[PDB]
């Protein structure tokens, strides 16, 4: 499917949900690309105004897109393969309570899937993998992504 076509990509945080300090918000999105770019020769930077290409928003219902979100539970969050626009766009769901913990839906884990789509994967069938479907909650400290998921974004970058 399509890629990113670069190696410096910039994100955007348009808005932040109130379930957690900005700060807390800042650093899991950032610790998210993080663990990306340890696997790519992708560098991510955070901007401020102008266009990124990865445009990371928390919404409710309706936001725009032809995908509402459902209001809490079901669907945590989605994104958009590479490309201009909307492309690359990675979207939560303010209906759910993000944390920097194990209570309600860990920010942490559920960015670096959505990223995952950011970047262009898709969904893997090994329940060990960063990128399957279903959100599981994991010690943020004992993360690591499965052997799955680098073998699917190194056949894309790298
Ligand atoms: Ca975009
Ligand atoms: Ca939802
Ligand atoms: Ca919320
Ligand atoms: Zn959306
Ligand atoms: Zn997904």
């Amino acid at each position: 499917g399509p890629v990113w076509r670069k190696h410096y990509i910039t994100y955007r945080i348009n808005n932040y949900t109130p379930d957690m300090n900005r700060e807390d918000v800042d650093y899991a999105i950032r610790k998210a690309f993080q663990v990306w770019s340890n696997v790519t020769p992708l560098k991510f930077s955070k901007i401020n105004t102008g266009m990124a290409d990865i445009l990371v928003v928390f919404a409710r219902g309706a936001h725009g897109d032809d995908h509402a979100f459902d209001g809490k539970g079901g669907i945590l969050a989605h994104a958009f393969g590479p490309g201009s626009g909307i492309g690359g766009d990675a979207h939560f769901d303010e209906d759910e309570f993000w944390t920097t913990h194990s209570g309600g839906t860990n920010l942490f884990l559920t960015a670096v899937h959505e990223i995952g789509h950011s970047l262009g994967l898709g969904h893997s069938s090994d329940p060990k993998a960063v990128m399957f479907p279903t959100y599981k909650y994991v010690d943020i400290n004992t993360f690591r992504l499965s052997a799955d998921d680098i073998r699917g974004i190194q056949s894309l970058y790298g």
